[PDB]
């Protein structure tokens, strides 16, 4: 109900195109508006979370974010042709642009972040979530950034869709059946496979007995372990509407982390 000053229903269509060109892309996307949210500490109220401060070394260099050069590079053409839109913005309409096309929930879009200016706001490192650890650590993380246990757990539901690269995290392959689908089968593969461990990929990782091609981190079996995440993660596994529903609303709180004076886009 306020019109941002870029065109917004063109731009929408114009990330659509370039994620139907490389549909790899829309889970990067999805990643890099996550990481750049994912600096924040919500009690220092630091890390100047969505404001596109990974484009700033040192952040853009912290290991975390390997790779999330591929989707920074991929919206610069975007940013050339919408100039009166901060990447800050553009990377978390991209990110919701990518959710709905793949098939998940249409998430209501505020604009007016503000781009940071120079690198000197970017937090330490250290920030970002570690896959070969396990609840202990992803409960620090999660906590630090202002979110219950209902709201990790339906984050980490991201998982849904694209895959691990060696040459980024040292971890190998999709989590699902179809990485290009936004549904609650990560939670589902979760909960219904046998995951064993798998022999091959050097950083520890499981498999899936029945096929072997699906992967889980220590980061992801923890929300098994932990009987407070496992209760979410049931309840996710069979309700996807529940699913979409809650992962809209972290993953806009996510996205709105340390943001100040920001409108309502038309739908
Ligand atoms: C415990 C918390 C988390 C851990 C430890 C974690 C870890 C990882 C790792 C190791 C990768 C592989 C990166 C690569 O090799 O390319 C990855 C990818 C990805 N992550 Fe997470 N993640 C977490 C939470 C989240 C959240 C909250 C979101 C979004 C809401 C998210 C979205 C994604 C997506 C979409 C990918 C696929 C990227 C691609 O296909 O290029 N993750 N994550
Ligand atoms: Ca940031
Ligand atoms: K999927």
């Amino acid at each position: 109900s306020e019109e941002p000053p870029f065109d917004i229903r063109a731009l929408r269509a114009d990330i659509e195109d370039m994620i139907s060109e490389k549909l790899e892309l829309g889970p990067s996307l999805i990643r890099l508006a996550w990481h750049e949210a994912a600096s924040y500490d919500c009690f220092k109220k630091d890390g100047s979370p969505n404001s596109a401060s990974m484009r700033f070394k040192p952040e853009c260099l912290y290991a975390g974010n390997k790779g999330l050069d591929i989707p920074r590079k991929a919206l610069e053409t975007l940013k050339k042709k919408y100039p009166q839109i901060s990447y800050a913005d553009l990377w978390v309409l991209a990110a919701y642009v990518a959710i709905e096309y793949m098939g998940g929930p249409t998430i209501p879009f505020c604009w007016g972040r503000v781009d940071a200016k120079d690198g000197s706001v970017c937090g330490p490192d250290g920030r970002l979530p570690d896959g070969s650890k396990t609840q202990s650590h992803v409960r620090e993380v999660f906590r630090r950034l202002g979110f219950n246990d209902q709201e990790t757990v339906a984050l980490i539901g991201a998982h849904t869709c694209g895959e691990c690269h060696i040459e980024f995290s040292g971890y190998h392959g999709p989590w699902t059946h179809d990485k290009n689908g936004f549904d609650n089968s990560f939670f589902t593969q979760l909960l219904d496979e046998d995951w064993v461990l798998n022999p091959k990929v050097e950083q520890m990782q499981l498999m899936d007995r029945a096929t072997t091609k699906l992967m889980m981190l220590p980061s992801d079996v923890c929300l098994l372990l932990d009987p407070s995440y496992r209760k979410y993660v049931e309840l996710y596994a069979k309700d996807n509407d529940r699913f979409n529903k809650d992962f809209a609303n972290a993953f806009k709180k996510l996205t709105e982390l340390g943001t100040r004076n920001l409108h309502k886009a038309p739908a």
